[PDB]
């Protein structure tokens, strides 16, 4: 018994005992190390996978490979029992088949392993984490879930993942709800308690005092103690049940297997059609005149073709593509959770992004602020100000009219600054490490803390105070004046919050306790009946309200697009008891009969790149919808400002608020979505509905989200996008995660999606095309009787290079060139277009011709070379027998190692040229010089060394039936290959200047 048995049936002390730790200290470095060695890291077994060798063996089991590797033994164990003994070639022949076949598996394992690596390494970008308490310090630590030792103290809050099996110690919140969907199969969140369950053998649905490793905190916060980790996890003892869940294949991978297998069919027919037509040649003297031998040799030709020219692993290539793709993506702060996601991402047609934080920086600060100044019936003067310093740091002055003043010398600004600090839940904190201050709570509010500290409306000291105390200086001071009794926080219905305070130097304070109100101006204003003019209060007249509002609009609608709130108090607050501090609806009741003090106005600029990334979207034909927390006015403004909306365009109907939407009928809602770009003050549901309608127009939609309650809409979206600083519960629902929470990154991701598509297309063209040619060649020698240009072994070598090195080097092609200037790709369109197929044949076929051509040339038009048998090079089987056409031509010439070291000498170089045509799908080599993909270029040279080496190191060429050639002859190779560069080039030009899309 290594595990703590039935903690579900124990008390909190019985659990704090078994390991021995306090919920203040946590596990000491000692016990940390001790449990780390006795129980081990909280993670599954480092499963091995397989060995190279064994995998190679597995690959050696094909119908064709078993057949061929045997059909070569027959022709060898026969070439020994004949009459005419020169056995060396037939001896080494089936062995080379073996060596080559092995080298197939070599690259096989090589590339798959490469694909496997780009999978695992994705997880390095987003490790598992959790909050713990250990003896080190009394603060909250975060660590990788593998670093959690069964025994330490775990902290869980709204949006986190239970990193281990914990027994609940303290329900920090009030109602603890847990998303156990992954294990218990119960999506609906369950409530949790600290009472001990009786039955130790109780089912999960009963152990409602336990939190399971992989379940998600849905509502509230909690503390607990770890009982088991590693494999003994309630989930870990089930993960042995299913190890293989890659159940599903993208419609693209599908469409590809469909086509590629369908090609396998044609490749097979025009294979046993090659062997079949050569039946009258089963009795030739060279075959010892044996039907059996005849069928053996040509059977080798057909099968050898089958084995090479057949597509070795199409589904693998897609994989190679995504692997490599996701690697670049993740490197760009685009963490792609699912694989199919990426394929889809290319087709992204719509992007729903949130303004706050994603489209803007969220560097919250207060730009301007105003208060009433003089009121005389219709005369109403304002006090406009400006506060310098966009930072969260209190390093700025409060200008008035471009001249700095002293906030304190205005009573309006006094009450103002107080409201701020006393309506503030967050505050600041100087950080020593980074050497800067940082928010502590909601940034909206913090910017307020900053303002107060900048205002210093009590002239308190600063320079003599440390940069640590400095941060909460004036704030503390304001707390010294007022005691925060209770708070009535926000509610999207009334749009505000209030606090309640009593004076400092006062014990019997009846008419000394006040109420501080901060909320959106819209509303806060309408519930104001008085206006504070310095330390006075005059009745809140129409005209005043009228002006107040005019400014608020100027600011919000201005080239500053300012989020501004209105601050006010209640001098006549209901009895410290008359308030029932429970019901939200009642809270607005108490927040009436107010005095309007002032209006702050605040900024959170849009990320620099954004403008550009949006303009780009327009180019790539993608649509962009901003969802924001601002009113329609400000939202439209922001939209105009960042290029979502034009400077002058009529947006009347292209932007909605939650309300407006809801006040629409559904048939018209669906209608809106088709042209909407800006949504404001919407509810979490609205997202999902928006997505819905966007689907209804066959849009591929990216949806940003980061809230627990976002999860449904994200999940409904084609591409869910969760923020890196978002709920993990949100991320579990999303297809991709934004490391840098940036809208610009989204856009880059989409671009990458498109580029990957291209690379997939590149690896394909060159594959399929090369192989097309690989067949036509061997079919021509069969359709013309020509002494075959390549023999089985020669062909399997070339193949074993073409799809071995220069092929994989295409996995290193850079992105294309007009990739973003075209409209988004449709998931509906076919993988290989009609024109593309033709392109494949054109090149492919061409390669066969220049393969038999290379032979044809060394004979008929054989310059300075033997043969020169102009006509009837066709029949060569009529030579030993019917030789009245023989003239200075020995028969053993159609068996010369020259036409071979021509065909093959050309093919290998033609494949190099083809590899270069496959840099860009449509873009010329003039626009995309071949010196662009260094790696590919490298493969060429490597391959070239092997070709030379199989011609110049005697063991090789002899065994391969190949004699090297002179320069006067290499010229023919080039003069015969390079025309492909040009042919494809021509074709690309038509695809380019005629069928752009
Ligand atoms: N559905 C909605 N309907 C109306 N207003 C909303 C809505 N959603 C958010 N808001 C308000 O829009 C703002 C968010 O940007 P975003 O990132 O959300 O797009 C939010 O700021 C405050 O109320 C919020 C707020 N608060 O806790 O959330 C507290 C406030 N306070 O009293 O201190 C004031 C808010 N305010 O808007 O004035
Ligand atoms: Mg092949
Ligand atoms: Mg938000
Ligand atoms: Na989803």
């Amino acid at each position: 018994a290594i595990a703590m048995e039935a903690a579900h049936s124990k008390s909190t002390e019985e659990c704090l005992a078994y390991f021995g730790v306090s919920e203040t200290t946590g596990l000491t470095p000692d016990q940390v190390k001790r449990h780390l060695e006795k129980y081990g890291h909280n993670e599954l077994p480092a499963e091995e996978g397989k060995s190279l060798w064994e995998l190679v063996i597995e690959q050696f089991e094909d119908l064709l490979v078993r057949i061929l590797l045997l059909a070569a033994c027959i022709s060898f164990v026969l070439a020994w029992f004949e009459e005419g003994e020169e056995t060396i070639t037939a001896f080494v022949e089936p062995f080379v088949i073996l060596l080559i076949l092995i080298a197939n598996a070599i690259v096989g394992v090589w590339q798959e392993r490469n694909a496997e690596n780009a999978i695992e390494a994705l997880k390095e970008y987003e490790p598992e984490m959790g909050k713990v308490y250990r003896a080190d310090r009394k603060s909250v630590q975060r660590i990788k879930a593998r670093d959690i030792v069964p025994g330490d103290i775990v902290e869980v809050a709204v949006g986190d993942k239970v990193p281990a099996d914990i027994r609940i110690l303290s329900i920090k919140s009030t109602t603890l709800r847990v998303d156990q969907s992954i294990l218990t199969g119960e999506s609906v969140s369950v409530i949790k308690h600290t009472e001990p369950v009786p039955d130790p053998r109780a089912v999960n649905q009963d152990k409602k005092n336990m939190l399971f490793s992989g379940t998600n905190i849905a509502a509230g916060k909690a503390l607990g103690i770890v009982a088991t980790t590693g494999v003994s996890t309630e989930i870990g003892k089930i993960r042995d049940q299913m190890a293989a869940t890659e159940q599903d294949k993208t419609p693209l991978q599908q469409k590809l297997d469909e086509f590629g297998e369908q090609l396998s069919k044609v490749i097979s027919l025009i294979c046993v059609a090659v062997w079949l037509i050569n039946i009258g040649h089963f009795n030739d003297p060279v075959h010892g005149g044996s039907w059996i031998r005849g069928a053996i040799y040509y059977f080798k030709i057909a099968v050898a073709l089958a084995v090479a020219a057949i597509p070795e692993g199409l589904p693998a290539v897609i994989t190679t593509c995504l692997a490599l793709g996701t690697r670049r993506m993740a490197k760009k702060n685009a963490i792609v959770r699912s694989l199919p996601s990426v394929e889809t991402l290319g087709c992204t047609s719509v992007i729903c992004s949130d303004k706050t934080g994603t489209l803007t920086t969220n560097q919250m600060s207060v730009c301007k602020m105003f208060i009433i100044d003089k009121v005389d019936g219709d005369f109403c003067s304002l006090n406009e100000f400006s506060i310098t310093g966009s930072t969260y740091a209190p390093e700025g002055e409060v200008l008035k009219n471009d001249k700095p003043i002293r906030s304190g010398q205005f009573d309006g600004l006094v009450e103002l600054a107080t409201i701020c600090a006393l309506c503030n839940d967050s505050s600041l904190d100087f950080n020593e490490t980074k050497g800067v201050y940082e928010k502590v709570g909601e940034a909206t509010e913090t910017a307020l803390t900053t303002l107060v500290e900048k205002m210093n409306v009590f002239n308190t000291e600063v320079r003599n105070l440390s940069k640590v105390e400095r941060a909460n200086a004036c704030n503390s001071v304001i707390r010294q004046l007022m005691k925060k009794e209770f708070t009535l926080e926000f509610s999207r219905d009334r749009k505000s919050m209030s606090v309640y305070c009593s004076p400092a130097k006062s014990s019997r304070a009846a008419v000394g306790n006040k109420m501080f109100v901060k909320g959106a101006p819209e509303g806060v204003i309408d519930r104001c009946n008085y206006v504070r003019v310095g330390t006075t209060r005059v009745p809140m007249t129409g005209p005043v309200k009228e002006k107040i509002l005019s400014v608020i609009k100027e600011w919000g609608t201005g080239r500053d697009t300012l989020r501004c709130l209105a601050l006010a108090t209640r001098d006549t607050p209901p009895k410290r008891e008359e308030m029932v501090l429970d019901d939200s609806s009642r809270f607005m009741e108490y927040e009436t009969d107010l005095t309007f003090v002032g209006v702050v106005g605040m900024l959170d600029p849009p990320r620099k790149e954004v403008m550009g990334s949006i303009q780009l979207c327009r180019d790539a034909g993608i649509r962009v919808i901003m969802i924001t927390g601002d009113n329609k006015g400000t939202a439209i403004a922001i939209c105009r400002r960042i290029g979502i909306f034009g400077e002058n365009e009529e947006v009347a109907d292209r932007a909605y608020t939650g309300r407006e939407f809801d006040d629409l009928p559904l048939a018209e809602q669906r209608e809106a979505c088709r042209r909407a770009c800006c949504f404001a003050r919407v509810e979490p549901s609205h997202k999902s509905k928006i997505v819905e309608y966007l689907q209804s127009y066959d849009e591929i939609t990216a949806m940003t989200g980061d809230g627990v309650n976002d999860a449904p809409a994200l999940k409904k979206a084609e591409i869910g996008i969760a923020m890196g600083s978002g709920t993990a519960v949100a991320k579990t629902a999303s297809e991709m995660v934004l490391a840098d929470d940036n809208f610009s990154t989204i856009v880059a991701a989409v671009e990458e999606g498109r580029a990957i598509y291209n690379n997939m297309k590149q690896f394909i063209r060159y594959l399929i095309s090369s192989n097309v040619g690989e067949v036509v060649c061997i079919f021509l020698t069969a359709a013309l009787g020509l002494p075959e240009a390549l023999i089985p072994v020669q062909l399997l070598w070339v193949n074993l290079v073409t799809d071995g090195l220069p092929a994989t080097a295409l996995g290193f092609n850079p992105p294309d060139l007009d990739i973003m200037d075209r409209p988004p790709r449709s998931p509906k369109e076919p993988l290989i277009s009609g024109w593309l197929f033709f392109r494949y044949m054109a090149i492919g076929g061409y390669v066969g011709a220049a393969t038999v051509g290379a032979a044809a040339w060394w004979f008929m038009y054989a310059e300075d070379g033997p043969g020169v048998t102009y006509h009837q090079l066709t029949h060569f089987m009529q030579c030993t027998e019917d030789h009245p056409h023989f003239e200075g031509l020995d028969c053993e010439i159609f068996e010369a190692p020259e036409p071979m070291t021509m065909a093959l000498s050309v093919l290998v170089t033609i494949e190099m040229c083809n590899a270069l045509n496959s840099l860009s799908e449509n873009q010329s080599l003039m626009r995309m010089p071949p010196w662009v993909n260094i790696w590919l270029l490298g493969s060429i040279c490597l391959s070239m060394s092997l070709h030379f080496l199989i011609l110049y190191v005697d063991p090789l060429p002899m065994i391969f039936k190949l004699k090297a050639l002179d320069l006067t002859q290499w010229l023919m190779v080039l003069k015969i290959s390079l025309p492909v560069i040009g042919l494809d080039e021509i074709l690309k030009f038509i695809a380019r200047n005629y069928l752009e899309g």
